C-alpha cells in the first residue's frame, strides 16, 4: 500500500471501513510524468472514478487540484500553505476535530524526509544537483464526534519540486530555506458507518 494511512477513529468497530476505504483509494494513485520523475501520487480524478465504484456507496463532498508555490522561503511557510489547502478540503468543524494530526502530517511531507525515505508512500523522481522531485501520499480516515453517522477519507497526492539536493532534502526543519513546486490532489469522500466484528491490525 503506498499512501500512509492516517487513521482518526474513535471507534473500533470502523477499523475495518477505513482500512478498506484506504485499499479502495490506493487503484487512485497514478504514474507521474516520465519528465517528473519514475513516481506514483494520487490522481484527484481517478480518485473520483474509484469512489463511484465503491460500495455501499457514498458521497463525493470537496476535491481539489491546485498548484503551491514558494521562493527561497522557509519550509513552515510550504506547511502552512498547504494546510491551509486541506483545511479546506476537510473544512472548518472537520479540520479543528483532527488539527494536530492534519498539522503533524503535513510536515512530515516536507520535513523528517529521512526517516521516511523508504518507505512505500513515498516516491524520489528525478534527481539533479538543485532539484529534487518525489511524491508523498496521504489518507486521512476519519470517524468523531464531527462525522456522526459516516466516515470520512481523504486521500491526498502531493507533486513536489523543491530547489535543493536531495541529501540536503532529507534533513530539513521547518526552518530551512527553499523554493518549492508543489501540485496537490485530494478529494473527501463521506461513506456511511459500516460496522464490522473483525478487527484488523
Amino acid at each position: 500500500n503506498n499512501l500512509l494511512s492516517i487513521n482518526e477513529i474513535d471507534n473500533p468497530n470502523y477499523i475495518l471501513q477505513a482500512i478498506m476505504l484506504a485499499n479502495a483509494f490506493q487503484n487512485a494513485l497514478v504514474p507521474t510524468s516520465t519528465d517528473f520523475g519514475d513516481a506514483l501520487r494520487f490522481s484527484m480524478p481517478k480518485g473520483l472514478e474509484i469512489a463511484n465504484t465503491i460500495t455501499p456507496m457514498g458521497a463525493v463532498v470537496s476535491y481539489v487540484d491546485q498548484n503551491v508555490t514558494q521562493t527561497n522561503n522557509q519550509v513552515s511557510v510550504m506547511i502552512n500553505k498547504v494546510l491551509e489547502v486541506l483545511k479546506t478540503v476537510l473544512g472548518v468543524a472537520l479540520s479543528g476535530s483532527v488539527i494536530d494530526q492534519l498539522t503533524a502530517a503535513v510536515t512530515n511531507t516536507f520535513t523528517n524526509l529521512n526517516t521516511q525515505k523508504n518507505e512505500a508512500w513515498i516516491f524520489w523522481g528525478k534527481e539533479t544537483a538543485n532539484q529534487t522531485n518525489y511524491t508523498y501520499n496521504v489518507l486521512f480516515a476519519i470517524q468523531n464526534a464531527q462525522t456522526g453517522g459516516v466516515m470520512y477519507c481523504v486521500p491526498v497526492g502531493f507533486e513536489i519540486k523543491v530547489s535543493a539536493v536531495k541529501e540536503q532534502v532529507l534533513f530539513f526543519t521547518i526552518q530551512d530555506s527553499a523554493s518549492y513546486n508543489v501540485n496537490i490532489q485530494s478529494l473527501k469522500f463521506a461513506q456511511p458507518l459500516v460496522s464490522s466484528s473483525q478487527y484488523p491490525i
